[PDB]
């Protein structure tokens, strides 16, 4: 897991995927590292979430094209929070389609937060210049609006803060979170991504499908123990 910058690290999935982690300092939590993925095919990239302002990302954007030599044209957001579209202004200053669930779209608009150009209100298949990218709305969970992408071709799923990682034992900030629903989403994370090579979650180490059940339990725990 190499670094590129004080902040920024990088780790390599797959020949065309590749998970970054951003560290950032968030008022009520100190120093809180975000995950986000970056996905490539024929020079072109699509950034998954994006780290919780523009200097990080400008940084993350111009160590794409000179490392991996790609154009970033495509930008989807997890959901709405500041580590998911925090530098959406600079990617939109460049250029970028960026695609989200229409809920996300509506939120960000209303608190005059950047908004994205293209929503989807269950499915979206985005073609990066060829490969594939599927993205769903299976329910809220860590918020209302979040979504998971999933790349047929390399059965790796981004998750998003919707799923937890393996060393985590809190619910986290479930200040947007729609834990009525959560628990059902979960459920249909697994049932729909069964044969995941990779799952990769909104904060910590990334894993196998394992993380879905850990999570699982996490809110199942927190339902009974504050009920
Ligand atoms: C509990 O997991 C993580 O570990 C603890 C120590 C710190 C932490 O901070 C967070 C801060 C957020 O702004 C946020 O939105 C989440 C969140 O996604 O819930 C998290 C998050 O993931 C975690
Ligand atoms: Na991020
Ligand atoms: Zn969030
Ligand atoms: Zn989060």
């Amino acid at each position: 897991s190499v670094k590129i910058s004080d902040d920024i690290s990088i780790t390599q999935l797959s020949d065309k995927v590749y998970t970054y982690v951003s560290l950032a300092e968030i008022e009520g939590w100190g120093m809180v590292p975000s995950n986000g993925m970056i996905v490539i095919n024929n020079h072109q990239a699509a950034l998954l979430d994006t780290p919780i302002n523009d200097a990080q990302t400008e940084m993350l954007v111009n160590w794409v094209t000179d490392s991996l030599h790609a154009k970033v044209t495509t930008f989807i957001p997890n959901h709405w929070h500041g580590d998911c579209i925090g530098g959406l202004g600079y990617l939109q200053r460049k250029g970028v389609q960026s695609y989200a669930n229409q809920m996300t779209i509506d939120l960000a608009k209303e608190k005059g937060l950047p908004v994205p150009e293209h929503g989807f209100t269950d499915s979206l298949t985005v073609s990066l210049d060829g490969m594939p990218l599927q993205c769903y709305y299976l329910g809220g969970g860590h918020a209302t609006d979040n979504i998971v992408v999933w790349l047929p071709t390399e059965n790796i799923l981004f998750g998003g803060c919707m799923l937890k990682d393996n060393q985590a034992t809190s619910i986290g900030n479930i200040s947007d979170a729609d834990v009525t629903a959560w628990p059902k989403t979960l459920d249909k994370v697994k049932a729909k991504f069964p044969s995941a090579r990779y799952v990769v979650p909104g904060h910590g180490d990334y894993g196998g499908t394992e993380l879905i059940e850990h999570t699982k339990q996490i809110v199942n725990q927190y339902i009974e123990s504050t009920s």
